[PDB]
């Protein structure tokens, strides 16, 4: 270590401030660091859990839900970034982040739990306080029972570099005659695609009944945070005259509460012998998702005009959807999921949650007249250090999820050299 | 500089000729350059505007446009490269580019004002021949009142290395019955998506009116030069019978004329208390666009079957709308964008425009079999030179636009060193 | 660091001591320092609001602002010197200073977020707990959630040097009638002003009222600590007969409460046809200025000699004020200000305040008859040290507000060096 | 010169960039370049007259005039910076600036003669073409008859150094009933004040006239740019019963129009054998002034209500005004000025201006929550060799009026090092 580097100073120590990312993405950008300051409040069970996407490229830093009686999680609020990027910048990237969580107010206090998971958040198998630590087989990725009234620290390490400029949800010029239109230019590039085979001749049959008979056809896992849309087909054959079906969609959140409720297809009539086309024209914004998206259904009304007591109604559905979300796969955005789960804490006391966020920023038109964007400080060896660092992560005890006190011991065995300035206002 | 750097002689001085960029994207390629030549003829109030895309990996190199005297700007021609490369190659990437602009011929002749905006075209907020000096906080984006004579050349800076092949609109093999018909494999990854919320229970509300009644719902900026898509759906609910409503899309070009208009759905009945769906399966390919699209909107006619005096025709719309451009968030497709303004030119005489492009190409499947193809010539320092150059590259004076006699001797100044070939005839 | 600069000692370190400034600016004074200590008590909400002038020249160090329930802030106290300086030197200059705050007494409370905001307090978008963390762009002028029972301590870092010397509010010789007459020689040096264009030409319409018609001509955020003046000249014309108007100057505190209120013009008869002057020839002294002013507003009350039941008065103003704020360009005395809120805190405790303020003064003519002045210590490279200090102010993690806990750290780190003498006793 | 020193480089070769000045003002503030670009049109005479304020700590660069055909000069137009600073900065400081002036268009031309002038507008003696040259003794501050084709460059050379920062007139928070309401915090440290005797027991004696006889009694030289307040009295004693005054103060501007026109007293009765007080209380805005005021003159009117054919109207005057324009000594608001004259150009052709302007700025509260403000970069001998640099001045040929021919083979045998980078890439 000569003197410090300073892309390794923010990255184990994103408290310090932004710097460039050493790869071989050369943009003329500006860098920028955000905080993030959140007093929770603790429910009733006295246990909660806060989700966090350390590798974000955005102004959505995590989560919180509380734990209820019965046994279920509650929403309770987005932990976003001190102001929100999108109004002022049209592309970023993500170089380092740190959070701290820790109680602060008392009306000594429990414990926590914590891992970093190698997935998104539906992907998750156990949730739980306990469960939580068999997230990861990585022990530097998980820490268990720290006293919250000492803290836990969260580090965000890389899941690869040489990322694209990811563009904001930035909203883009433009009119219209409702007032509550929202137009914006959302992250597209590395998109995820669920393909779900919802339907492959499958048989319904059941009676009749008045107002109809409702049932689930799937159900399946799929996350999201930003926009999302949702395209396919499912085609209808039937011998029985005069069927009407009604589809809706529902997006689920990791509370298990409705989030987003869309009809597909009200009150559609089904012709006998014939191919019934039930398309999916489906897009979902940004701001219409209030929390992160956990699964997503359907469900199939089957009413009949006439109708009796015995009419026996039935059709076959076959065929496929595709649910795409816009820049699911960009590393970061959706992937890598550190979860702090805390437990026995006082019912009403405050859990604080304070962090900084750097990054790589591109302003938009507006901002862009009078903030002067250059080409990353070079500094060679910069990225053969980071990668050297990395390659001794275990054997130097680089987690990404810390106990406060080990955390602050880690800023000062490291960072031994800050020797303000050799020789140079003696230089001549 | 030992010798001279390959890859930083072609950055900085395109007209030199191509060298492979020294990133990790290890592809087997080949190099070309491709020269643009064009004549522009001044317009009767002797200003006009050229607007660049330096960093499009493909043949489209920009476009013209001419200031007409009430004030709005009115569509020229395109900029493209000598031939185009779809035709010949699949995948390309951009090296580095060179343009230069000035009056050849009079029938002594205004200024010039230039800037480079970190954004794409409909992104800009003045795009007056004063107003652009503006679009930067960068010195070293912007020069004004350039002599004509002399000249202006717009030297392209990277924005980010490390980009993958971006396929050009290459025609994909095919045979149909309609002669007009084309089918192309147009450029995908990295894909920018627009977000429209066209309306959330908007209430419309109007009288009768033969022919009917027609509104503009929303008008937004969005960008797009190759092909797009158009998808979403729009929700319409109403109380009053017998109403028919009329949807249609516009792409508006940059002159403010529309480019691209087609009709999302003619004669459609409206039924009472129902959800009646409106969707959109817009898919607008390359050769569709004439000019730079740099908004769009949607045009709404509601009209009814019987009509009288005053009916108040009435419904509620609620729905977004995602409009996608392939390949739109890629660096380059549509982000840099350099405006060339000129004025007080006279009327008549000539403005021309010559450069050079280099690119990194792979041949077509035809092509191919006489094209070798092989991995780039391996400097180690090259990108390390180039990172210091551009961290420095304030301190260099190294502008995308430049005053061609500065550009001039900063050609000489630099790449002083042309030594031939030490002692290899003489060595043995 | 040779031993160490008692510049720097001082500008990092206020608690050590006073230390001459190494700039151009020399004049034969003395040093003294001077101690704040301040128990605020806690409101009912837990949440208040410090504001800090961290480069006043004077004794006046901040105001205290407890938040009510309503959403709004009441003015508790000023924050001042152990003594007042006005009363002993007539000249002074700032060096250094630090403050902390923290909480020492309980009836484990709350949190704390500071920032420096490089303006005057009415300049602040938002003052609000959160809203804080975004006042400044830079990461080490501002920190988020610290604990109450940690504290936070304010250092103050230079805003220009080379500052003249600045008069303080002292009292000047005088006898008067009046036993509340006050005669000082105030902060002139460096005046700020504001110019506000109340009218230009503003039609005035209304009907008659017994008792007169009020209104609210403009309200403007200004900033005043010290003594300031009002000039300027209104002008009214009518065509109504026997219109007298009424003319009121409001000077507005930070908590919204009405600090001094002056009357303009009092009973004033206008003239048809004829240009009706409103001097304003307003002279605030600075005893009478119990809490920073934050706006400026103007009444006029607007009533008739006859009067029925629908007269209709009407009068036309043009003209333009000026507020000078005496010495309130002069940096430090209204342009940096440090805010540090609190909330959480239980009710009842208490938040101390501690710091010490460092000074260059010059004695008043009877303290100057025993008190010896003499020229700065000469050691040069003591500014040169200073301006590459503040050079790599980031990179060293100087900060103006900081977690005591971190500033604590920085004064062992730093500091390091306090060899006693070095064989001086063994000299010879 | 070692590589080169940041500011030196700026100083004489402002269209570099900016770069902090060296001296003992140490704030926290930000590097910005603005660019001036305007197209000016040739009169009839072929002669015109520029002014220039190269010392200008702000937006306003300077003012054209085309010289008539009756030998008087005639206000054109404000030159300007790109954008007005005010509206996105409150405080100032000027670095470096050039401009250079040429002809661009024609329907061989004429040439230019140009001086720096120490010294206000008004103060010049001699404003003709050939007059100009002998405004200096100075040889480097002159130039003679250089051909409007070739163009003449000017240098802005430093009035001292160690300057506080000025205020903008930027516009402070405010809310009045008039829509024409205008605050803002002006340019007032370092205020200029020009004290006028206009009457020490002046005799006035005229016979009687319908509508009243008008006189002027008094017309200085003062210098304005930015808001300007005129104080003081004056005393009238008369022996003649029934008298009415009149008095209106005239801002003129440099073309003889007048710019701003204010009315002192109107209709003022006189009464025998008493002091009559006429006040003085004008405050002019920034924004009433259209353009340079160049001279103040006051017109009195003196009317008789009765009034026959020879009644002999007499009074006497006695008292003083005090002009005093806010921030008018401030080193550069209005004290250098560089004049450009140019003659015998033809009539309808295009002169040109372009320049760059470097400032050293402080954002406004909205934009200090995303601009970064940092102290200068520390550098020593940066000022020293400034002051080497200016000490041989002379013998140097530093002009601060170029022919742009000569200046351009400066800015080659000058800045002849600028070595990229001396192997850091290939150190370790």
């Amino acid at each position: 270590t000569q003197q410090i580097v300073p892309f390794i100073r923010s990255l184990l120590m994103p408290t310090t401030g932004p710097a460039s990312i050493p790869d071989d993405t050369l943009e003329k950008h500006t860098l920028r660091s955000e905080t993030s300051t959140y007093n929770l409040t603790v429910g009733d069970t006295g246990s909660g859990l806060i989700v966090f996407f350390p590798g974000f490229p955005g102004s959505i830093v995590g989560a919180h839900y509380t734990l209820q009686g019965n046994g279920n999680y509650k929403f309770d609020q987005m932990l976003l970034t001190a102001q929100n990027l999108p109004a002022s910048y049209n592309y970023c990237r993500l170089v380092s982040r740190s959070l701290t969580v820790r109680s602060s107010t008392l009306p000594l206090n429990g414990t926590i739990n914590a891992v970093t998971f190698q997935g998104s958040l539906s992907e998750l198998t156990d949730v739980s306080y306990n469960g939580l630590m068999s997230a990861t087989a990585n022990i530097n990725d998980k820490i268990g029972n720290v006293l919250v009234g000492e803290g836990v620290t969260v580090l965000s390490l890389p899941t690869s570099y040489d990322l694209g400029y990811v563009r904001l949800g930035d909203p883009i010029p433009a009119i219209g005659l409702d007032p509550k239109m929202v137009a914006t230019c959302d992250s597209s590039d590395r998109p995820r695609v669920y393909t779900i085979t919802a339907a492959d001749d499958y048989q319904f049959s059941s009676q009749y009944q008045p107002g109809g008979v409702t049932i689930t056809l799937f159900s399946a896992n799929i996350d999201a945070i930003t926009s999302l849309s949702v395209g396919g087909e499912l085609v209808f054959r039937t011998s029985v005259h005069g069927l009407v079906l009604g589809a809706t969609i529902y997006l689920i959140g990791f509370d298990g509460t409705t989030v987003i409720t869309r009809a597909v297809a009200a009150n559609n009539g089904l012709t006998t012998g014939t191919d019934n086309l039930m398309p999916f024209n489906l897009v979902i914004p940004t701001n219409e998702i209030t929390q992160p998206i956990t699964s997503i259904k359907l469900e199939i009304v089957t009413s009949k005009s006439g109708g009796q007591a015995g009419d026996q109604m039935s059709w076959s559905a076959r065929g496929s959807l595709a649910v795409t979300i816009h820049g699911g796969n960009y590393p970061g955005a959706l992937r890598p999921v550190t979860l702090v789960a805390y437990e026995r804490v006082a019912t009403g006391s405050v859990v604080t949650v304070a962090g900084v966020s750097n990054f790589e920023l591109i302003p938009n038109p507006e901002l862009a007249k009078n903030l002067v964007t250059e080409y990353g400080r070079f500094d060679p060896g910069a990225m053969n250090y980071t990668k050297l660092i990395l390659s001794e992560r275990d054997r130097l005890g680089i987690k990404t999820v810390w106990p406060t006190r080990e955390y602050t011991d880690f800023r000062e065995y490291f960072m031994e050299v800050a020797n303000l300035n050799s020789p140079l206002k003696i230089a001549g």
